[PDB]
RNA sequence: UACCUGGUUGAUCCUGCCAGUAGCAUAUGCUUGUCUCAAAGAUUAAGCCAUGCAUGUCUAAGUACGCACGGCCGGUACAGUG
């Protein structure tokens, strides 16, 4: 990147959904020791459509 | 059912072939009311091919974060069907 900033790319900024589903690539990413639970640290996908309930994916 | 019969001469006896005769298989003609099985683009061109179909597959048990549905209970790693 330069310095000024592009309309059609750069202001925006997408949600990288689908973190990670390995357990070693949790604590990669939220550096976890062993005694650490890596299903506290599990990301949860929220999920929400109209007519429906809200619903949390994991 | 281990079979013969007409044809050479004025007449005869033979050689001998032609012709008939009976199946069986391919075609074909004329005809064809019922009923049971049944072959069927081999022969000529292993010639040429429109169109469609002829090979797919999930259990409790490889991989589910598709809300595509719905379901507890909403910090509940993953209810489930898929």
């Amino acid at each position: 990147k330069g310095e000024k900033d592009i309309p059609g790319l750069t202001d925006t900024t997408v949600p990288r959904r689908l973190g990670p589903k390995r357990a070693s690539r949790i604590r990669k990413l939220f550096n976890l020791s062993k005694e650490d639970d890596v299903r506290q640290y599990v990301v949860r996908k929220p999920l929400n459509k109209e007519g429906k309930k809200p619903r949390t994916k994991a």
